[PDB]
């Protein structure tokens, strides 16, 4: 039953048939399980760990990796023991990033399994099979039945409310919006069949607790049918999409592959000769084995196998710089995505704003005489919840009780007020107890003191309520008439200890509205227009002015209706019960901004970045907190760009899209509409951050880009969130969106250089099958160069010092390649290069060398013949052509190069004149440890077999830094061209 909070209780029981006294007989329970189900949320189907290392296994360079591994195994088998090295080799990476993987998912907390936790384990129901309550399971309740919840206890289903047993029914209903006061309920039913949460007093949402009484009610609805299950298939509906950079991940293998394919295609081409060769032969199953060793290094050769690690590292390095800046970032990748932020939608209450309010102005009326009239306004000091501070007038010190029109203000802020003042030594700081608004008027009226108590000596304990209680003995307070959002105000009911009275507070609206007569000290004046009219003139410029005061109408019936003619039960009664009242006076308290959001709002329009405000005030209170804190103008059009709930849902569809391309304040939104917002910028391709902190925040945080949760918000709120505010603050959303954009520009110029050294590495492989030359460069050592020799480096790179205009740019647009126009042509220069000057190296060895033999070109390339000790190949061992030094000079080559390519990562186009490499000490001593690491595998005894390694001396090495310097020359002039051309 959905309209269930618009049904009488008559109505929901005729609907199911059920007695409110037998309950559901044992034939209504298995028949209604079997149409509604059982009261659950659906698990959450989990992948194993073969559906896992599946999804590991699925990615296109993962299986080259691993194809090119299984080569390596079967030509390992058929060939020395260190060959199967390079087959283990290969497989310990792809198992070990298994692992990472494996890791991560587990560690992942999932927030469909986080709205389980407001599940209660069992619940009470009345059946017809037994006389006294049952404590059975939650999961077997079903709609229809009747239901006993009282203190302590978790409400299992959602339920309509019978009877309340006890005085009141207060409930804590935090869960759905964040951390709030218990809210009373009743049975009578709510008119309108599309009424919100918050309007439905009648009802009991699953999850939610039971602050205090005892009551009776019938269940709605059960399992993904209540309000926390329809918001669970909400969220099971939305998809996150990969990030830009993981998109370009996939984009990079589908490309890497078909360019594998076609090198392989061409060396195939460029060796159709073969066909011609004679067809006897034993170099046949040797031709294999050249061509199938060459698709393994070609593979090698491609894949940046270190470029995971170093990734992941700076990522999890940045969520540790991140975490001293108050960004609790929960997942690696949107780190990424946190720098690419386009809009942010903030809530103002807690973060934009301190949520710590106190009265600041107030007025009473002076003179009512035809059409003049009089005011009296006051200004209080003191901005915290301390009763430190004094009343001024006219900025003169004066005595609240020489005003009678404040000894009766007082009496409704102490009277009227469900929250009290509490002291902590531990902190030293008095502290609120109950709602932040109604603690500024306990606060406002211990700094009056309209009696003229004495509190000098009172201990800071006493201090804290003691103006309070002297009020409160004077009048006895009977009843309260709670607030409700029909008549915006409450009411209490008391009598002296002189007739009885009601003192009224609320919005100064529906109050004013109400009030046919007007207080003058202690005499009343009938309301008049004149009075009227300068009495809410007052009320727009402390709301809408720069002051931006949220503004309370204070009022008094002084004849109440008879205690036995009202009802206590109806709250659509309460608002006839506030009627017929007199205008006492007005208070105004601000809840200020933060220090720093001001500030952050000016580098999010320097940074291109749009920021939405969404408060539950007016639209002239909002309009006024956007000028105040910097999102418009002082005299700024706004027409278009600020809408309330109401207005946002009266216009058309195509009129919404609109709409939120340009509007920067929403005030007094529907829970619907921050999903909504979300889906409207999205269909404008922006980035969206949204802010939250409650399981009904939880379907637009996971909708947006970014979605944010509070440190103090709910555990829901954070598990659907990337990042979770540790204080709270506007201003550390916007810190992290410029350490996510510092992140991304070094991890942009490590991955740029990652991938030119792996192109240069395919041209050496592809040199060599396109020759016939021996192998210049083994798979082992170029997974050396890519995990620990390049690696160093790489991650030295993300350390390099962020640009100082870097908040001064607009956002990057997600599909921007890293790798394009002038700066692909460079790449492919470097690569051209270190393809040449790697092959080079070992033929140089192999015929110039003076330790080396006088190899012919010929001869070189026809290295595969000299088994038959051909008289056409002049006299030698042939094995000359499986000697180590060659390799040397190859990978010494590619090694020193790197380092030089390195440097000239550093900056994209500014030379390393202007830029010197010192600027980053990091990375001179990466390079050191990657050059300390390179003699390793060379001269400690171990290492040179396995990687077919022979030592260098003082005159070979010469030769390697004259062939791999020119690169740092070759990429300057190319630096040269691009910042003049
Ligand atoms: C890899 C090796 C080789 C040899 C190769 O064939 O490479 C080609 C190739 C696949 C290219 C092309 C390359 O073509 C050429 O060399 C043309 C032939 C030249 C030789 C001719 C001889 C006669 C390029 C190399 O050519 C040059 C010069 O740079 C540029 C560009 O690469 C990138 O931008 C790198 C993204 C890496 C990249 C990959 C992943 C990634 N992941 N983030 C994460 C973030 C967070 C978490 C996880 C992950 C981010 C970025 C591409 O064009 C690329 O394919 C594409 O689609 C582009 C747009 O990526
Ligand atoms: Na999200």
């Amino acid at each position: 039953m959905e309209a269930a909070h618009s049904k009488s209780t008559e109505e929901c029981l005729a609907y199911f048939g059920v007695s409110e006294t037998t309950g559901l007989t044992p034939d209504q329970v298995k028949r209604h399980l079997e149409k509604y189900g059982h009261n659950e949320l659906p698990a959450e189907e989990g992948k194993s760990l073969w559906e896992l290392v599946i999804e590991q296994f699925e990615d296109l360079l993962v299986r080259i990796l691993l194809l090119a591994a299984c080569i390596s195994f079967v030509l390992a088998w058929f060939e020395t023991i260190t060959a199967f090295v390079e087959p283990f080799v290969i497989l310990l990476i792809l198992i070990a990033n298994a692992i990472v993987g494996v890791w991560q998912e587990r560690n992942a907390e999932n927030a469909i399994e986080a709205l389980k936790e407001y599940e209660p384990e069992m619940g009470k129901v009345y059946r017809a099979d037994r006389k006294s309550v049952q404590r059975i399971k939650a999961r077997d309740i079903v709609p229809g039945d009747i239901v006993e919840v009282a203190v302590g206890d978790k409400v299992p289903a959602d339920i309509r409310i019978l009877s309340i047993k006890s005085t009141t029914l207060r409930v804590d209903q935090s869960i759905l919006t964040g951390e709030s006061v218990s809210v009373i309920k009743h049975t009578e039913p709510v008119p309108d069949p599309r009424a919100v949460n918050q309007d439905k007093k009648n009802m009991l949402f699953s999850g939610t607790n039971i602050a205090a009484g005892k009551a009776l009610g019938i269940v709605a609805t059960t399992g993904v049918s209540t309000e926390i299950g329809k918001i669970r298939d909400q969220m099971a509906a939305t998809e996150q999409d990969k990030t830009p950079l993981q998109q370009k991940l996939d984009e990079f293998g589908e490309q890497l592959s078909k360019v594998i394919s076609l090198i392989c295609v061409a060396v195939w081409l460029i060796n159709i000769g073969h066909f011609n060769d004679p067809v006897h032969g034993g170099s046949w199953i040797r031709g294999a084995i050249y061509y199938f060793k060459i698709a393994v290094a070609l593979a090698v050769a491609a894949i940046p196998e270190g470029l995971p690690a170093v990734i992941t590292t700076c990522l999890a390095l940045g969520t540790r710089r991140m975490a001293k800046k108050n960004a609790i970032v929960r997942s690696l990748p949107s780190v990424e995505t946190l720098g690419c932020t386009s809009v942010i939608c903030s809530d103002k209450t807690g973060t934009l704003t301190t949520n710590q309010m106190s009265v600041c102005k107030m007025f009473i009326i002076d003179k009512v005489d035809g059409d003049f009239c009089s005011l009296n306004e006051f200004s209080i000091t003191g901005s915290t919840y301390a009763p430190e501070g004094e009343v001024l007038k006219n900025d003169k010190p004066i005595r609240s009780g020489q005003f009678d029109g404040l000894v009766e203000l007082a009496t409704i802020c102490a009277l009227c007020n469900d929250s009290s003042l509490d002291f902590n030594e531990t902190k030293g700081v008095y502290e609120k107890v109950g709602e932040a608004t109604e603690t500024a008027l306990t606060t406002l009226v211990e700094k009056m003191n309209v009696f003229n108590t004495e509190v000098r000596n009172l201990s800071k304990v006493e201090r804290a309520n003691a103006c309070n209680s002297v009020i409160r003995q004077l009048m006895k307070k009977e009843f309260t008439l709670e607030f409700s959002r029909d008549r915006k105000s409450m009411s209490v009911y008391c009598s002296p200890a002189v007739g009885n009275k009601m003192f009224v507070k609320g919005a100064p609206e529906g109050v004013i509205d109400r009030c046919n007569y007007v207080r003058v000290g202690t005499t009343r004046v009938p309301m008049t227009g004149p009075v009227k009219e300068k009495i809410l003139s007052v009320i727009k410029e402390w709301g809408t002015g720069r002051d931006t005061l949220r503004c309370l109408a204070l009022a008094t019936r002084d004849t109440p209706p008879k205690r036995e003619e009202m009802v206590l039960d109806d709250s659509s009664r309460f608002m006839e019960y506030e009627t017929d009242l007199t205008f006492v006076g007005v208070v105004g308290m601000l809840d200020p901004p933060r220090k720093e959001v001001m500030g952050s709002i000016q580098l999010c329009r320097d940074a291109g970045i749009r920021v939405i405000m969404i408060t539950g005030d007016n639209k002239g209170t909002a309009i006024a907190i956007c000028r105040r804190i910097g999102i418009f103008g002082e005299n700024e059009e706004v027409a278009d760009r600020a809408y309330t709930g109401r207005e946002f849902d009266d216009l058309p569809l195509a009129e919404q899209r609109e709409a939120c391309r340009r509007a920067c304040c929403f005030a007094r939104v529907e829970p619907s509409h921050k999903s909504k917002i979300v889906e409207y910028l999205q269909s404008y391709d922006e980035i969206t951050a949204m802010t939250g902190d409650g399981v009904n925040d939880a379907p637009a945080l996971k909708k947006a880009e970014i979605g944010i949760a509070m440190g103090s918000g709910t555990a829901v709120a954070k598990t659907a969130s990337e990042m979770v505010l540790a204080d709270d603050n506007f201003s550390t959303i916007v810190a992290a969106v410029e350490e996510g954009r510092a992140i991304y520009n070094n991890m942009k110029q490590f991955i740029r250089y990652l991938i030119s050294s792996n192109v240069g590495e395919v041209v050496c492989i592809f040199l060599t099958a396109a020759l016939g030359l021996p192998e210049a460069l083994i798979p082992v050592q170029l997974l050396w160069v890519n995990l620990v020799t390049d690696g160093l480096p790489a991650t030295a790179l993300g350390f390099n010092p962020p640009d100082l205009d870097i908040m001064d740019r607009p956002p990057r647009s997600p599909k921007e390649p890293l790798i394009s126009g002038w700066l692909f042509f460079r790449y492919m220069a470097i690569g051209g290069y270190v393809g040449a000057a790697t092959v080079g190296a070992a033929a140089w060895w192999f015929m110039y060398a003076e330790d080396g033999p006088g190899v012919t070109y010929h001869q070189l390339t026809h290295f595969m013949q000299c088994t038959e000790d051909h008289p056409h190949f002049e006299g030698l061992d042939c094995e000359i052509f499986e000697a180590p030094e060659p390799m040397t000079m190859a990978l010494s080559v590619l090694v020193t190069i790197e380092m030089c390519n390195a440097l000239n990562s550093l900056s994209e186009n500014q030379s390393l004149m202007r830029m010197p490499p010192w600027v980053n000490i990091w990375l001179l001593g990466s390079i050191c440890l990657s050059m300390s690491l390179h003699f390793l595998i060379l001269y400690v005894d171990p290492l040179p077999m396995i990687f077919k390694l022979k030592a260098l001396d003082l005159t070979q090495w010469l030769m390697v830094l004259k062939i791999s310097l020119p690169v740092i020359g070759l990429d300057e002039i190319l630096k040269f061209i691009a910042r003049n051309y």
